[PDB]
RNA sequence: GUCCGCAUGCCGUAUCGGGCCUUGGGUUCUAACCUGUUGCGUAGAUUUAUGCAGCGGAC
RNA sequence: AGUGAUAAACCGGACAGUAUCAUGGACCGGUUUUCCCGGUAAUCCGUAUUUGCAAGGUUGGUUUCACU
DNA sequence: TACCACCAAGTTCTACAGATGAGCT
DNA sequence: AGCTCATCTGTAGGCCTGATGGTGGTA
DNA sequence: GGCCATAAGACTTGTATTATCCCTC
DNA sequence: GAGGGATAATACAAGATACTGTTATGGCC
């Protein structure tokens, strides 16, 4: 079994092969399809067939090759690159480059054993890019928003014409999610689970859906509410801003208009606790129920809370 | 003469009378066309006829009432908001931080007399809006440009749409701003003189002339480059202390973001300004420290220009 | 008539810039030294300067001689603390920072701001901080060797010892020469007899108490001398003077550990949930406004006020 | 066979964790004394635990008895600068509980990277490096006192020249005290010698030199050496877009990046092969305290290099 | 009701540090070349939030 | 101490943003320093968006309940 | 009258200065 | 033997850890 | 069945701008 | 003569003040 680290850049690939015996075997390639399929007959031209690949998640630049790896029947790993950070240091490493890096990563690799990464299926990928771009068309009609508010009038006929055009494009997205969840039987059934669950309606199950996946990916619940960022350690922030963000308005709707939030949202202000340090609370409570809800199966029942 | 100090809110008004006498009146208003009335209306039932007063530059919320107390014959000092801050840092060593009010804003008025301030022409204030609203779409398009790189099939069709509708408004921003100086007969003869320099054309002589104005309000071209925060800072006491000059940046950003690329250009495709570079490159100056160094220089060569009223003379470099 | 002249300061060399009453300036620089002290007094009655408020930064000890040669000649003097100035310059507006600058900065500081005027301290109030700021120093050295002790190799602890009594000898003689200094005052002497009064004051804080209370009646209240050490809260400001706050924590320790006032204080603010050190921070406060305040009644310590 | 330990040490106990080449763990804590390290070894052997590889912090003198107990017991032991402790645990995960590292930590950092193996220093070496410090210090103290003989008043005078007076004959002393050990063992006399014929080096900096190297050649190649003084410029590059500045690293010795730094001044100065040098990189458009910086590194190099030679000084290299 | 008095309550995390650890990257390949800004020392200045409470005195 | 179970309890301060303000050090001719008067599109002192904008990654600590 | 231990525990600013080794007087 | 003089914006990381002064208590 | 008010108060890689010149149709 | 592409620069830090929106639900007509 070789260990196999890559740096990735946009144009050039760093590779550097580990062998069992402890020696190394280095090259660069282009960061192409072409390039790709070199790196795939330059390992099996050296007969290694089997292998664990430790790569870092760099942009949306190392997907390509990991897919590839992957279909060419090795061990692909994408790691958080602030592990890679952290394990550079542990190393005394005293220097940053992408040979040093690619050293570095065949390290880890043997060293950590990291878990094995799954390609994204191609729905879970689409309704991932969709919330993605809701969100920042969202951000921008906030932007014009803030600008209505201390405008000049020599301003406001371009605000408001971009007010109206980002407001039908929003609404054109939405429908594009819509039809995406009800033409799957499975993600159709999923969202209708999680809406069920009261402080969370069309854009949250939306937002959920496209983080959780399509399959039950996690153990655990209390993995996924990790996972987004929302555990104490202050809470970690170790995790998606984009899934955490979306969980604040939700959670100020359960504890305040819901039966089972302003439960929850009492039996915390008894204990002597702050608005927002509730609202954290219940962000981490739906975050974890969300996920309970669809393990289950079966709709929301308040009586488990 | 008496001595008032305006602190400022979205809604409220806070006022501080200093008396030559050295007594205080204090009274808060509401920010309203109606409070700004019942403001001169206190001021001028109290016998105050001749006062100066300072108010923070705070942003839009502060501009009625100091047109209106400017009106009402008032001198109006409309201060930097970080001189106020510095300024009770210097009225004692344990003064509350983050924290000035009007009274303290009435002692800033009475020690420094600071210059008086007029409201801008009305043309002037639509061209300055224009061009800070192109400036805002043209980030926007960057935003959409940047995000095409890394998009997915999906997001593409909504990223394209959306291109398109920001060049548009764009290239129509363009012509509102061209129609606004060709209409004033100063303003089309001015900008004329800033696009004769190498180096400098049509969204950057937009710029300039949305700060520089219809008047002639700097006495000299480097006041213009200080304007802009585009001189160095230097730093130096004794024979120990001795920090490196560096551009100070303090001054107007929307001056100095518009003037980086106009240097790129005069540095690079141009007779005068291959000739500053090639002087300061000599002298063992960096590339971009050459480029502060013409940002300073079209500053103060646009003021230059049109303060001589003559088109751009490559003789004079 | 009164003319406004600011003075920046170098170890060489000073800068000087007079502002006139019709609002011309006149510049001219000096060496730091007696006879450019001389030249300067004598360009300014040239100038037909006799009535003059000049200001001038703490710099080190740079600035003493030149303050000391002005205020003779009859001069108004400030001496401000340059964190006031460096605040100035920004209200200012100032972009550059140069010494023609910081000249011209001071002299408009004086016009716009006319600080209170400095007086020289008394000789004896000049020597006896000289020695209590020399005894902290000593002290600092002798816990840096006692530490390392500690951790000390064998072949290092015969150089580490012989220091260590070199430097117990030194602080013996220097705490004499305070004692000495202290004695042969009949004032220094009364009121160091007032403070030590204290629970929890003993010869070593009472000499650094006098060494910045004055002689005389300088404080007009109690918490401006808190203040003066950097003792009142702003989280604590630690604005003033390190030497005299270093002085107060010992004493506040023993106070609120053993002794009866001291543990009563102690208490009402543990009463509130107050940690450690917040109670200490607080005692050191009140050892220094107690100081100010035993010194002014005349009396020694009464227990039954607090 | 082997086991993995990790040893959380304080002042006063020890809390030791065995990792099992099973899986399974062992804790037990003990007094940081000769009785406590007796115990210690009786422990490990109870549960005939022979061979061991041991991981512990460098926090100090109050790690080096049990390190040593250890190292005589027969077992590998690993002395690790603690930095790489606390960027392990940030490695083992992204939302660990606390950033400390304890007994645990250490086991699984040993399993993991099976550090290199610690020596202990000769007697000859420990006394050497002990006066080299205590010298570092004494000169400290004396730069304290001539300061503040600029601003002195009057009063502090006698007490500032006195103290002077008495740094500089103790001073004195323990460089005569440092020659006399070089001079007594005939290896590190020859070695001192051989450090001394580099133009730029005299005697402060070849008994600092000799402190650090020691009596043997333990680096493989010159560069590690200068690497170990931290005088190493740092790379940072990554792809197209991410490019930083090259800086001299300061991971290693403080003590011998402050030595060097004025045989470097004197180098570039006033010897052949240091302005050979300081020409050249001065040629291109290389600041002062930048050519400082290289002969600083260059130094440590050749000090290196010239002991590993066993010969004098050759300029022919140079 | 106002003005004064205060060794008053509320507010408060001192000072100086000390010791030990550190086995680059690239190259024309290890005392060569490209890549390099050490260490962190000294002195001086610092006058209330009387802000709000108490308690006392005078008018 | 391992192993499972967990939509329960304890620990929990999300993000994105918006608008606005800024009158050098000095040099060159007079005076014979500066100031002041006159001049500054020149020379020396400059690392833009007070370092802008985009994308990607993130599988709790414990407490209970079992089992050994 | 002299000696002991134990209480508490993880800001600004304005100016200055040494070091070491090789060559020169 | 003693003196001179060579560089100027600022920016590695970690883990162990303690005295001070004054008082009441003790010898 | 449609509309409105209300609840809280750092890692790994990338990138454009403008104005002038130069080129092709 | 009009329209379009290529290009110049690279370690980063170093002023302030005033402010706003997000979603999902239970209310309303
Ligand atoms: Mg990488
Ligand atoms: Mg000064």
């Amino acid at each position: 079994l070789h260990y196999i680290g890559i740096d990735t850049a946009k144009e050039k690939l760093d590779v550097d092969v580990l062998r069992p015996d402890g020696r190394h075997r280095t090259k660069k390639f282009a960061n192409t399809t072409k390039g790709h399929d070199e790196l795939v007959s330059w390992l099996k031209g050296h007969k290694i067939d089997h292998a664990h690949i430790c790569i870092e998640a760099t942009g949306t630049y190392m997907e390509p090759v990991a897919e590839c790896l992957y279909d060419a029947g090795y061990i692909v790993s994408v790691i958080n690159p602030a592990l890679g950070k952290a394990f550079a240091q542990s190393e005394g490493l005293r220097n940053k480059t992408d040979t040093v890096d690619a050293r570095m990563l065949a390290e880890f690799c043997r060293q950590k054993r990291p878990a094995a990464w799954e390609a994204p299926h191609p729905l879970e990928r689409a309704l991932r890019a969709l919330v993605v771009r809701h969100q920042a068309l969202t951000d921008m009609h906030t932007q014009e928003l803030n600008r209505t508010e201390t405008a000049r009038e020599v301003q406001r006929p371009s605000i408001d014409a971009h007010l109206l055009w980002l407001e039908a494009e929003l609404k054109r997205l939405e429908k594009q999610i819509k039809d995406l969840t009800d033409d799957d039987p499975d993600m159709k059934h999923r969202r209708k689970l999680l809406e069920s669950i009261p402080g969370i309606g069309e854009k949250t199950s939306a937002v959920l859906l496209a983080y959780i996946g399509l399959k039950d990916r996690f153990a655990h619940a209390r993995q996924f509410a990790a996972f987004a960022g929302l555990t104490p350690r202050r809470m970690s922030k170790a995790g998606h801003v984009s899934l955490r963000r979306a969980l604040y308005m939700p959670a100020m709707v359960a504890t305040s208009k819901t039966e089972w939030g302003r439960a929850f949202r009492d039996r915390l202000a008894a204990n002597g606790k702050k608005g927002k340090v509730i609202l954290g609370a219940m962000m981490r409570k739906l975050a974890q129920v969300a996920y309970g809800v669809l393990k289950s199966g079966v709709p929301f029942d308040a009586s488990r809370h």
